[PDB]
């Protein structure tokens, strides 16, 4: 694991700032934050509003979160930025107080290369409840890296993309915090997933690796969006979010939680809008930036994807 200072954000502060909004608080005064971290092709509330900004309410949380422009399709590496920024606001906002970070999709990535590279903000998160993380990105992204039609930060996503052997080679796919990853086998965004192993896109050593299919069946199917916003996430994420270990605890549930639906604390129109979570960000995808190369590393992350090729070149240092 990186050890020294923090990376310098390519962002002026009143830019990171400005992505970062909280239900009824500034961040420099709020009673128990939680973090969320948005997929692919999502702002803050396009992720969380039909889910977990409601949902984490209802546990006593005040939901803040983080909007990078554009829908997350820039670069993972200044997508992060807005979280570690918003990690330092939200746990000195809080009276220095130890926040859980939640995310969707790329949301889980962000997180954990944060704590890859950013030391400073492993003392300030209590734990991590990933759903659907691309720790290894997705092999599914290939074909549209072919086409050379393809986001920043979906280039970042591709399985052997530069930013995915640099976290790795760092040691980023080791929980870094109490982290659970609840994930599904059906997830028709991110692949490898099919395992219950280490071979899993979603799984890190030490994490409470939840496939949903390793508690629920073979016979069971929830989707990329079904995983964050079913019921059976619901009850992975109170398990995790109520844990003194900073974990989900496989004693919280069972077989009779196994329900793909949206979680039945949403209101019917939550759940209706829940239910149709990923049309956003497939369009925001389709109207989005496109380059042809993936972009270049940061020269924090350089030194741990040496030999890949990313648009300037291939990297050397």
């Amino acid at each position: 694991l990186p050890s020294g200072s923090d990376p310098a954000f390519s962002q002026p502060k009143s830019v990171l700032d400005a992505g970062l909004t909280c239900q009824g608080a500034s961040p420099s005064s709020v009673s128990k934050p939680i973090l969320l971290v948005p997929g692919t092709g999502t702002t803050g509330p396009q992720s969380f509003d039909s889910n977990w900004i409601p949902l984490s309410t209802q546990l006593g949380y005040t939901p803040c979160w983080i909007s990078p422009p554009p829908f997350m399709l820039n670069d993972t590496q200044v997508n992060t930025e807005y979280m570690v920024n918003a990690i330092t606001a939200l746990y000195a906002g809080s009276g220095n107080n130890k926040l859980p970070v939640l995310t969707w999709s790329q949301g889980g990535l962000v997180a954990q290369w944060g704590l890859t590279f950013f030391p400073s903000i492993r003392s300030k998160v209590d734990r991590l409840m990933a759903f659907a993380p691309d720790y290894k990105g997705t092999v599914l992204a290939g074909p549209l890296d072919a086409l050379a039609v393809s986001a920043p930060s979906v280039w970042q996503q591709t399985t052997g993309s530069a930013l995915t052997t640099a976290l790795r080679n760092a040691g980023g796919l080791t929980q870094i915090v109490p982290t659970t990853n609840l994930y599904s086998a059906t997830d028709e965004i991110v692949q490898p997933q099919v395992s219950n192993s280490p071979l899993d896109s979603s799984y890190l050593f030490n994490g409470k690796n939840v496939q949903a299919q390793a508690v629920c069946g073979p016979l069971f199917v929830i989707d990329h969006a079904g995983s964050l916003t079913s019921q059976f996430s619901y009850v992975v994420g109170r398990s995790a979010l109520r844990s003194t270990t900073g974990q989900a605890r496989s004693a919280d549930y069972g077989i009779t939680d196994c329900n793909p639906l949206p979680a039945n604390d949403l209101t019917p129109e939550q759940k209706v809008a829940a239910a149709a979570l990923l049309a956003p960000a497939a369009a925001a995808i389709v109207a989005g930036p496109k380059q042809n190369c993936e972009p270049d590393l940061m020269p924090y992350a350089r030194p741990f994807a040496v030999g890949k090729r990313t648009c300037s070149g291939i990297v050397t240092p």
